[PDB]
């Protein structure tokens, strides 16, 4: 009814929408992983009279999910996908979206880890991304690659028009006490990668994490705080 939907809100297998800005909704899943039950986010921008979505609903039938979410709530089709790093919280569902007909992106980096993982693989790579600092546009939205983080290849995405910053997992939520899984993270460079983010975006009114709840400009310096208390 209004506030932003948590992890026990949410059964495994539905999907909520989140409008953020004009044009602009988090997509909030949950998925069992190891046992637990874990929220991720997403993002949908409103790309004229179609959509760009920012990762998957975290699986196959969670995707179809957030399809069908999207068009009884918005009624514009996803014509792209752009996911930001190689977890299955970001591509899984890749293969629904593909089927479906929607164009799915990532960078060569993203694709060569998923690969490699067994995860599923967009289709298109997306070049101009390699150096840290590196910046493209995609649609209505700029890609940006922060440096090694939560994972190596981990990708930032911008919304001009809003000033929306979707940080991905390289950016924790406020209530976090943990770096969450950072079985593939570079704790040491992460605090750098954040110190980017936050010189290349000073004028981001919301800040989207990869999981839990969107807030302002503090969750950059919040998740270097926490990745810093992790490492030590
Ligand atoms: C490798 C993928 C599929 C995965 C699986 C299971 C859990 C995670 C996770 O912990 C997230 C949910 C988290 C962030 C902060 C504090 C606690 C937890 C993350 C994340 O931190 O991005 N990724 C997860
Ligand atoms: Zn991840
Ligand atoms: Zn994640």
């Amino acid at each position: 009814s209004g506030e932003y939907p948590t992890v026990n809100e949410i059964p495994v297998g539905e999907v909520r929408l989140y409008q953020i800005a004009d044009g602009v909704w988090s997509h909030i899943a949950t998925q069992s992983f190891d046992g637990a039950v874990y929220p991720s986010n997403g993002l949908i921008v409103r790309d004229g009279d179609e959509l760009l979505l920012i990762d998957t609903a975290w699986g196959a039938k969670n995707t179809a999910a957030l399809l069908a979410e999207i068009e009884k709530q918005i009624g514009l089709p996803v014509t792209r996908a752009v996911s930001t790093h190689f977890h299955d919280d970001r591509v899984g569902g890749v293969d629904v979206l593909r089927a479906a007909g929607v164009a799915t992106y990532a960078s060569p980096s993203t694709r060569r880890l998923a690969e490699a993982e067994g995860n599923e693989i967009p289709t298109h790579s997306l070049e101009g991304l390699s150096s840290s600092g590196d910046a493209v546009r995609f649609g209505p939205v700029e890609l940006f690659y922060p440096g090694a983080a939560h994972s190596t290849d981990n990708l930032v995405v911008y919304v001009p028009s809003a000033n929306v910053l979707y940080g991905g997992c390289a950016v924790h939520e406020l209530s976090s006490t943990s770096a969450g899984n950072v079985a593939d993270a570079d704790l040491a460079e992460w605090p750098t990668s954040v110190e980017r983010i936050q010189k290349h975006y000073p004028e981001a009114e919301v800040v989207i994490p990869g999981h839990g709840l969107p807030g302002g400009l503090d969750l950059l310096q919040h998740t270097a705080n926490v990745v810093k208390a992790h490492k030590n």
